[PDB]
């Protein structure tokens, strides 16, 4: 399940940049960035394979892609963010 919106303003700036990133396709600082999020746990509503994707929210200073990702849906404006490593997504508002 989804804990609740979050407005984009509240989340790291780096979430910001990441969801450009996905407006002008790219390209992304990892090569890994778009792969199919599978929601194997079943956190996120039931869809399809391939309706979900993946793609990092850098972490300042990590030598690793650390915890912070964007999951993205296939609906308008339907994307998630996770800051521990997909255990907990809230939906993003990007309008606030
Ligand atoms: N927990 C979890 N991880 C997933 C699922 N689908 C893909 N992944 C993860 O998404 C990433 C890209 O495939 C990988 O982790 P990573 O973000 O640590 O590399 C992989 O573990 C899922 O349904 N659950």
């Amino acid at each position: 399940d989804v804990s609740g919106t979050v407005c984009l303003s509240a989340l790291p700036p780096e979430a910001t940049d990441t969801l450009n990133l996905i407006a002008s396709d790219g390209p992304f600082p990892y090569s890994q960035d778009g792969v199919v999020f599978q929601n194997r746990e079943s956190v996120l509503p039931t869809q399809s394979y391939g309706y979900y994707h993946e793609y990092t929210v850098i972490t300042p200073g990590a030598r690793t892609r650390g915890t912070r990702r964007i999951i993205c849906g296939e609906a308008t404006q339907e994307d998630y963010y996770t800051g521990d490593h997909y255990a907990t997504f809230s939906l993003i508002d990007q309008t606030c």
